[PDB]
């Protein structure tokens, strides 16, 4: 099936044990000084040894840090690598309420490193930022957002990017030597998870072809909330849900009933026999979401959430992105999803579906903030499953016909890299296959791998695509 052919999933596969020798040159470890006390942080510092130079990254001050870094590099000469432990700062930034401090500080570290001319590869360390290997629990969706940013740093600054490595719960000497061995030589891998049983690396693979009924998707009924539901993809989603038996669709967006084409969408849906509520509700406004849930009919309880609210504009290259630009991109993603998760964790939903992006799955140059914000969605769906709650994340490629890519500016970039426009019917038919399987995570994308692989790997290899035979063929 053509719909099967759109579905991919991320997998984690065992890679080689690294060597036993620590790096020969000096490491620079970067610490968030208010968030330096987590057991994993202390275990990593202890692993890097006391000849490691330590840099405390205080506040969020690019220029100040560029000066401090330039001095360290003057005094020490080249470093072997930069090891960032800033991900431990999960608290939200005081001035940008949708940005985790660690995320803002990682962006400023990547910028300031470039500003000072430190060229040693940067490695971003997380703990519980990914779900790698069977039974693995993703404990920190916040740190998971950092992997969306790091993949984009690897595309924009390939020559000074090491990679990402997730630490285990307890960093024992076996975990420590795996870490220090990877910092000595990682075999070309750059998205790694250290676990009890071995070191795992991230891979993209074609998904299992569809099986009718396997995940036992309950029939669509009751009230379903589609945030961004007046939007391109969200309106098509609502039409499908209508066709599928929803009693009541609650569509939200900032503009609500004043959104473009909202009257037409309400009319098409109602012709189908559905109750329609359209509300103007910022998805990051907790009190407004609560008010909306409190209003639902007794006879039509919430049964599902489809989170399509989001913006992609006003992003920027890693070297330029501001914290205010990052905040505005994170708002509908991190803040809204966190509220949706908190207000439905007790409702026994049949589906909690979060719409992510290929920028968060593989990465796309020029879109670091969107990549981080979408990577948090993917992370939260895995975390929710760990709590015994339903969730899925669907990272879309490019939609044709409706939505954000229907601009010869935004359309023509993606398609030229081999990320082709999907027919909405095909994209939705694939999503239903994912829902019928009850899968946690998928990318649904039409790819031209002959165009995509070579373009994506022009400046550094990708181990992520080694598990796509089309990509392996294109690079042969
Ligand atoms: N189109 C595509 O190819 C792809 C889309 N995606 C993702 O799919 C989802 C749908 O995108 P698409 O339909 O194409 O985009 P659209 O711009 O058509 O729809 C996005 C919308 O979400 C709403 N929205 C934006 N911010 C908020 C907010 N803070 N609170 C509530 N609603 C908000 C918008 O309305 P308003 O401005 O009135 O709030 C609009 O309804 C997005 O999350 C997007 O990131 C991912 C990959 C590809």
């Amino acid at each position: 099936s053509h719909m099967d052919a759109l579905r991919y999933h991320i997998e984690w596969n065992r890679v080689a044990e690294p060597g036993t020798a620590r790096p020969a040159g000096r490491l620079l470890a970067v610490i968030s000084p208010d968030h330096a006390g987590a057991p994993w942080v202390t275990a990593v510092l202890d692993a890097l040894g006391p000849d490691t130079v330590r840099f405390e990254a205080k506040g969020t001050d690019r220029a100040a840090w560029a000066a401090q870094l330039a001095q360290l590099r003057e005094d020490e000469g080249e470093f072997h690598a930069v090891v960032s432990l800033l991900a431990a700062a999960e608290a939200l930034h005081t001035d940008h309420g949708s940005v985790p401090l660690g995320l803002a500080q990682t962006l400023l570290l990547a910028q300031a490193l470039g500003d000072a001319g430190l060229t040693a590869p940067l490695w971003c360390l997380t703990r519980g930022g990914v779900a790698a290997g069977r039974g693995d629990v993703l404990s920190s969706p916040v740190q998971g957002a950092l992997w969306g940013l790091g993949r984009v740093i690897g595309l924009e600054h390939p020559d000074r990017w090491g990679g990402l490595i997730d630490l285990p719960e307890t960093v024992d000497t076996r975990a420590a030597a795996r870490l220090t061995g990877l910092l000595a030589d990682a075999g070309g891998e750059d998205q790694l998870a250290i676990r009890g049983s071995g070191v795992l690396a991230r891979r993209l693979a074609h998904a299992a072809p569809a099986v009718p009924g396997s995940g036992k998707r309950p029939p669509v009924h009751g009230s379903v909330l589609v945030t961004g539901g007046t939007g391109g993809i969200g309106g098509r989603v609502a039409r499908r849900l209508a066709e599928q038996g929803a009693a009541h669709l609650v569509l939200t967006s900032r503009r609500g009933a004043d959104a473009p084409g909202a009257a037409e969408l309400r009319a098409e849906l109602e012709q189908l026999g559905v109750r329609v509520t359209i509300a103007a509700c910022d998805a990051a406004d907790r009190e407004a979401l609560a008010a909306l849930l409190a209003e639902l009919p007794e006879d039509a309880p919430l049964t599902a959430v489809f989170h399509s609210a989001g913006v992609a504009h006003d992003d920027a290259p890693v070297a330029d992105l501001t914290l205010g630009q990052l905040d505005a991109l994170m708002r509908a993603k991190l803040t809204a999803a966190r509220h949706l998760h908190e207000l439905t964790a007790d409702l026994d939903l049949d589906a909690f579906v979060l719409f992510s992006s290929g920028a968060a799955v593989w990465g796309s140059g020029g879109h670091p903030g969107y990549a981080a914000a979408n990577a948090y969605l993917d992370a939260l769906a895995e975390h929710r499953r760990s709590l015994g709650l339903t969730a899925s994340s669907v990272a879309w490629g490019t939609w044709g016909e409706v939505g954000m890519a229907t601009d010869p500016e935004v359309h023509d970039r993606l398609v030229r890299q081999g990320v082709l426009a999907m027919e909405p019917e095909h994209a939705l038919g694939a999503l239903d296959q994912m829902l019928e399987n009850d899968d946690t995570a998928a990318a649904i994308t039409l790819m031209d791998w002959e165009m995509f692989a070579p373009a994506f790997t022009a400046n550094r290899p990708s181990a992520l695509l080694s598990t796509v035979p089309e990509a392996v063929s294109a690079l042969s």
